């Protein structure tokens, strides 16, 4: 026998309840629907179905753009000294980031310089490593990108790693780098921490070079409360919980502070658990659509565990005013979470346009729980990564999702082709207050598209964004690895259709099933 409340939802969903089983009437008895939502704002699972819908349709407003595969090389710069053989190889190119303004976003202007930090290593090997790049400011060659190497240097291991963040520019023109230390000490687990570190460069004559790394220090890795500790995890973890505490996004808002935004779990202030598949705050649909995902979620083992573990957070804190050895000095609730919807939301961005804060990020959406909605996504396109995105009043106001749901941009070719991309990362145009240019790591990692393809650049391409909080991906395309837009940068050429998107074969090649899910 149904409770008032449930009673309540099953009418109203316009179902009858004698069509209801004992289990799922007994599923409705223990739904809470009074559950006030913590600060912040959720993917809720019908946010997430609705950017999966979204990513299938394949509409041109969020569709990452057709790449000219003819066009794409490996970056030339990716072949440099190993961090950790110590031998110049081709390795792969992923997740990168600019030097920036703290203040604007701006990619800085570092004595003429551009300068960029990526994320490179050996293909199918665990090297995890971060290295500096630059070229002058303003050119649009991939080939003219220059390695000085490795922030941390050779003869490195996979015992202590390098992963994602950001950087920009000190008051006395220094590098604060924020990056993921990694400690693999504890059986191999991938012990995450925000870390940071001021970097100091030299200039001679075209050349850049890293002077000294100071100030190397741990910044923060959960508080237990607004975001999971690696304590936490290693408690419960029998392998069906995602470790996230990285990818850390710095930015100073109008009132001089520098804010760490961020890539976490939720602590015990909403915790994730089987519970979560109970609160009806994280459905977010009408009542049929809540009742059907409730009733779907409990017919699948899969499903019910990736919504008992789900609780991906972009989190959001505040850092001490010494610009070179950064501490917090204030945690707060995340900004987003997805707790029953997704366990990982990656590569989290600010960008301030006007007087607003848009906060975007990357998701593969494997990792969310509605295994139809990602299965079907990789059956339509043959990939399921996206980007999200949300906007506030202020850099720790209320973030409402953009396009209604938060979808941004969707995958539009499969993950094993050449021109496949992943980690968008959104930077602010100079001159221009509704653009960013979307910058992505294109091919996937550890050789899945093909012999001697290797990940890369990806062209950057112009996303507007509308005043009533929407977007739209514009037909304007740069070379690849241009982080900079302006009126020289733009290259048509490289612009393909679903047709020139592809490598000879790739249409009809087979699936990388590990790689999609
Ligand atoms: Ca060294
Ligand atoms: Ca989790
Ligand atoms: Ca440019």
């Amino acid at each position: 026998k149904l409770n008032k409340d449930a009673e309540n939802v099953v009418k109203k969903a316009g179902i009858d309840p004698n069509s209801l089983t004992d289990d799922q009437i007994k599923a409705l008895n223990k739904m809470n629907f009074s559950k006030a939502a913590k600060s912040g704002t959720q993917m809720t699972y019908n946010d997430f179905q609705k950017i999966a819908d979204t990513l299938i349709k394949q509409d041109g407003r969020y569709t990452v753009p057709f790449f000219k595969a003819s066009e794409i090389k490996n970056m030339p710069a990716a072949t440099t000294k190993d961090a950790q053989t110590n031998t110049i190889e081709p390795l792969d190119v992923w997740d990168s980031w600019p030097v920036q303004d703290v203040r604007t976003g701006q990619v800085a202007n570092w004595n003429g310089y551009q300068l960029v930090i990526a994320m490179m290593g050996i293909p199918n090997q665990n090297d995890n490593h971060i290295y500096l790049l630059y070229n002058k400011y303003g050119d649009n060659e991939l080939s003219h990108w220059k390695n000085v190497g490795p922030i941390f240097g050779y003869n490195s291991t996979a015992v202590s790693q390098e992963w994602s963040g950001s950087a920009v520019l000190n008051s006395d023109n220094s590098i604060q780098l924020f990056y993921t230390r990694v400690d693999t000490s504890d059986n191999n687990t991938n012990h995450q921490k925000i870390a940071s570190a001021t970097l100091y460069l030299t200039d001679n004559n075209g050349n850049v070079s890293l002077a000294q790394v100071a100030n190397d220090h741990i910044v923060f890795e959960g508080d237990g409360y607004y975001y999971q500790t690696y304590d936490q995890w290693k408690a419960t973890n029998k392998g069906a919980d995602n470790i996230a505490m990285r990818d850390a996004h710095v930015i100073e808002d109008d009132n001089g502070d520098r804010y760490l935004v961020f890539e976490a779990s939720t602590g015990l202030e909403n915790y994730q658990g089987e519970d979560q598949i109970y609160n009806w705050l994280n459905y977010g649909g009408d009542d049929a659509f809540n009742i059907k995902s409730l009733f779907r979620i409990l017919s699948n083992d899969d499903i019910k565990s990736r919504a008992t573990w789900a609780n991906a957070a972009i989190g959001i804190l505040k850092l001490n005013k010494d610009e070179k050895n950064p501490k917090v000095a204030e945690l707060y609730s995340p900004l987003i979470s997805a707790p029953m919807v997704s366990d990982e939301i990656e590569r989290p961005n600010v960008v301030k346009l006007g007087n607003k804060y848009y906060l975007f990020a990357a998701t593969r959406l494997n990792r969310g729980s509605n295994d139809d909605a990602w299965m079907n996504a990789n059956y339509a396109v043959g990939d399921n990564v996206a980007m999200v995105g949300y906007v506030a009043d202020s850099l720790t106001g209320s973030y409402k999702p953009l396009n209604d749901s938060g979808v941004v941009l969707t995958a539009s070719v499969p993950a094993n082709w050449r021109t496949a991309t992943y980690s968008y990362y959104a930077v602010p145009v100079a001159g221009k207050d509704d653009q960013v240019l979307v910058t992505s790591y294109m091919t996937n990692r550890n050789g899945v598209a093909g012999k001697g393809m290797d990940s890369t650049w990806a062209p950057s391409f112009l996303l507007q964004i509308n005043p009533d909080n929407t977007t739209t991906v514009l037909a304007k395309m740069t070379n690849q690895g241009d982080w900079i837009w302006d009126d020289s940068s733009e290259n048509l050429d490289m612009i393909g259709d679903l047709d020139s998107a592809a490598l000879p074969g790739e249409r009809d090649k087979p699936v990388d099933w590990d790689l999609i899910g």
